[PDB]
């Protein structure tokens, strides 16, 4: 099969999507309804894809797109769902989800928790999301590769932020991704 991944360059992910035998391509820009790089494409994973995808090819690729989200939705849809799980005080975690119309509000394939620590930074819990997202991924994809799951419907709530949210709190992030998580809990409420 043809696999379309949309998002920066991970060799790692190439070569274990070529592992099983599929064909692999890589796109990071914007994606127009008609672009020729969806031809013959059995299957879309988005991971780190900075645009939406459009309605059309949302339909198209119904079932046959997942976008792997760092974060425990419903909660914290969007941009910047790490910071945002602690500015909210919000579950915290990775979910693997059908790509629908709307930004990340598809039906629900697998999530995992994950948990920090008294002295976490972002960087540190984003790297814990990076490697738990991927090795979730890792596991359940030899089943979403063969359609073998059905997910269920993302409950309405949560928690949804924009890229721009976040610029009356990036004041706390005194030290960048380096900064403790504690000195974030809660900020936002
Ligand atoms: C378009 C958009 O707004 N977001 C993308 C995507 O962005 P993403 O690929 O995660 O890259 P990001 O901009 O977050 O940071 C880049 C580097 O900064 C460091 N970093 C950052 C934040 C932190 O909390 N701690 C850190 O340490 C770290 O090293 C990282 O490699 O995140 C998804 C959730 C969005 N939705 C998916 O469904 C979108 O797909």
């Amino acid at each position: 099969g043809k696999i379309l991944l949309l998002g920066p360059e991970r060799k790692w992910l190439r070569d274990f999507l070529e592992s099983f035998e599929d064909e692999v391509t890589q796109y990071q820009d914007k994606l127009d309804k008609k672009s020729a790089i969806l031809n013959n494409v059995d299957f879309i994973i988005s991971y780190g894809y900075r645009y939406i995808i459009h309605p059309d090819i949302v339909e198209r690729f119904k079932q046959r797109a997942i976008n792997l989200h760092i974060s425990y939705l419903p909660w914290n849809k969007g941009a910047d769902p790490n910071l945002w799980s602690f500015l909210e005080d919000s579950p915290k975690g990775v979910t693997i989800h059908y790509i629908d119309s709307g930004l990340d509000t598809g039906e629900i394939i697998v999530q995992r928790e994950v948990t920090y620590y008294e002295n976490d930074t972002l960087r540190t819990t984003y790297e814990r999301l990076t490697q738990t997202i991927e090795k979730l991924f890792m596991e359940y994809w030899p089943l979403i590769r063969l359609g073998k799951i059905r997910g269920i419907p993302q409950p309405k709530g949560g928690s949804y932020h924009k890229l721009k949210d976040k610029e009356k709190y990036l004041y706390l992030l005194t030290d960048g991704w380096d900064t403790p998580v504690q000195k974030l809990i809660g900020k936002a409420q």
